[PDB]
C-alpha cells in the first residue's frame, strides 16, 4: 500500500473558489464528491470553514507553490497528493480550465471524485469504467456510479 489516512474521520476546507461557477455550486460539487467515497467506506468527511483541515481544496494556475506547475488551458486538469500531513491530501484544480456543473468545459463534480480518490490514497485504474481511470469524460451526474474496481480499491485501503 501507498500512504493511507490513519483515522476514518477526515476534514476538508475549500481554500478559494473558482469564479467560473457560483459559490454554492462549488460547495455542492465538492460535498457530493466526498459523499461518493463515503458511500462505500467507513470514512466520514467533515467540512471546516476556518482553520486546520486534512484535505485543502485549492483552485490555482501555473506554478502555485508545489513542484508541479499547471500548464494553462487544456492538458492537465487537476492533481492531488496522497494522505499525509501538510500538503498531503490536498487537491488542486487548474483555474485555467473552465469549471462547470454540466457537460460544457470540465465538470467539477466528476474531476473532484477522481482527485479525492488520490487524496484518499488511490492511484490510477486500468478499468475504463473506473473514475480512477485517467481520462476525463462527462457522464451525467444523476446516473454516475463508481465502478467495481474503484470500490475494490478504496475498500482495500479502508475498512
Ligand atoms: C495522468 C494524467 C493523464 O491525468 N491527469 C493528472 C492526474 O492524474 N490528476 O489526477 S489529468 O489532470 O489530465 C486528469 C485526467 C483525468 C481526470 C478525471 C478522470 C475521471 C473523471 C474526472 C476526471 C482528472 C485529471
Ligand atoms: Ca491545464
Ligand atoms: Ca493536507
Ligand atoms: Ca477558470
Ligand atoms: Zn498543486
Ligand atoms: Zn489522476
Amino acid at each position: 500500500m501507498g500512504p493511507v489516512w490513519r483515522k476514518h474521520y477526515i476534514t476538508y476546507r475549500i481554500n478559494n473558489y473558482t469564479p467560473d461557477m457560483n459559490r454554492e455550486d462549488v460547495d455542492y460539487a465538492i460535498r457530493k464528491a466526498f459523499q461518493v467515497w463515503s458511500n462505500v467506506t467507513p470514512l466520514k468527511f467533515s467540512k471546516i470553514n476556518t482553520g486546520m483541515a486534512d484535505i485543502l481544496v485549492v483552485f490555482a494556475r501555473g506554478a502555485h507553490g508545489d513542484d508541479h506547475a499547471f500548464d494553462g488551458k487544456g492538458g492537465i486538469l487537476a492533481h492531488a497528493f496522497g494522505p499525509g500531513s501538510g500538503i498531503g491530501g490536498d487537491a488542486h484544480f487548474d483555474e485555467d480550465e473552465f469549471w462547470t456543473t454540466h457537460s460544457g468545459g470540465t465538470n467539477l463534480f466528476l474531476t473532484a471524485v477522481h482527485e479525492i480518490g488520490h487524496s484518499l490514497g488511490l492511484g490510477h485504474s486500468s478499468d475504463p469504467k473506473a473514475v480512477m481511470f485517467p481520462t476525463y469524460k462527462y457522464v451525467d451526474i444523476n446516473t454516475f456510479r463508481l465502478s467495481a474496481d474503484d470500490i475494490r480499491g478504496i475498500q482495500s485501503l479502508y475498512g
